């Protein structure tokens, strides 16, 4: 087994990509997170929803979980107005959690070590052409 | 709506269970991960398949050799995982999973995932995990047609 085979196919954003689309893609196809390309195509970074979370949520409501001293009504009428004008650059945190990239033709066990150095949920394979989970690595093992 | 009509029924192992059957629910189910509880079935930790991963592939080919080794992973998983428990599979310093009252409001569940930025939360009411809400659930509700 290798890369190519392992790989199956992830939907994928441009930096410059409507914000919008990345949170409608999270949500429409229940993704723990995205695999952001810069314009050239190749692997940039992974966009986690949890991340688009802490964007949409006002510091204010962050900073009073319970509700107790703040108010917001308006919590999807804002959703909306934050994501329209924005691109996916700007949903990336400070430092974006980086994509880790093998090949077509790495092995099984090739992937495993990668996946297992930095405990990341996937990877992105080139010749990106799919991608690959953690599950769907376990999955092929056993 | 509230925290127990937004969540998924999500699948729950023990803490004492078999980590072999851990992994094959993992890796059917096709899931990023496991909700882990104890004995009594008070919520514990999550374990991501990610973490399986890392449990399994050795340090010295995480720190190529992969590739000067004869030794292939779909063999070796078994031997592994025999006699194993789910605890045995989780990292040294578990993941704290927070858990979420039924009856807190969207609005609360939004501030406290984004506040902590938790991939998912349990729901729980008297004392029963009644199943999860995930980031990107979260991310369905408030961006629902009405």
């Amino acid at each position: 087994m290798h890369g190519e085979q392992m790989a199956e196919q992830f939907p994928v954003v441009g930096l410059d990509s409507d914000a919008r689309e990345a949170v409608e893609l999270l949500a429409s196809r229940r993704l723990p997170g995205l695999i952001v390309v810069d314009e050239k195509g190749s692997p940039h970074s992974v966009l986690p929803a949890s991340q688009v979370v802490r964007f949409l949520v006002p510091s204010y409501v962050q900073d009073d979980p319970s509700l107790a001293r703040v108010i917001d009504e308006s919590l999807a009428d804002q959703v909306a107005d934050k994501l329209a004008g924005v691109t996916v650059r700007k949903l990336l945190p400070s430092q974006p959690a980086e994509l880790p990239v093998v090949k077509h033709d790495d092995t099984v066990l090739e992937v495993a070590a990668i996946m297992a150095r930095l405990r990341c949920p996937l990877v992105a394979v080139v010749k990106i052409i799919g991608a690959i989970t953690a599950s769907r690595l376990l999955e092929l093992v056993v």
